[PDB]
């Protein structure tokens, strides 16, 4: 029932998103749980892509969404370089 993130070379964590606030503080989190600190929180200045995974096992961008409807779909989360995104 809880939420795996994961990103290349890192080992995968596992989270219960109905703890966060909403997005700032989700980011702030996950720039902490994996060594990344800063380079989430800001995604204009921000390499990396946040991204999750959605029914029919669509790849969205995270944030687009409310909220609330964010925590009702989402199944899994994946923080992607630049490279992972070139490659799909």
């Amino acid at each position: 029932t809880y939420t795996a993130v994961q990103k290349r070379g890192s080992v995968g964590r596992s989270i219960d998103v109905n703890r966060y606030r909403g997005y700032d503080e989700l980011r702030h989190d996950l720039a902490r749980m994996f060594g990344i600190e800063g380079q989430l929180e800001d995604p204009q200045t921000s390499d990396w892509k946040l991204v999750y995974v959605a029914h029919e096992n669509a790849i969205l961008l995270v944030g687009d969404d409310p909220w609330e409807e964010f925590v009702n779909c989402v199944q899994s989360i994946k923080i992607l370089s630049s490279a992972e995104v070139q490659q799909m």
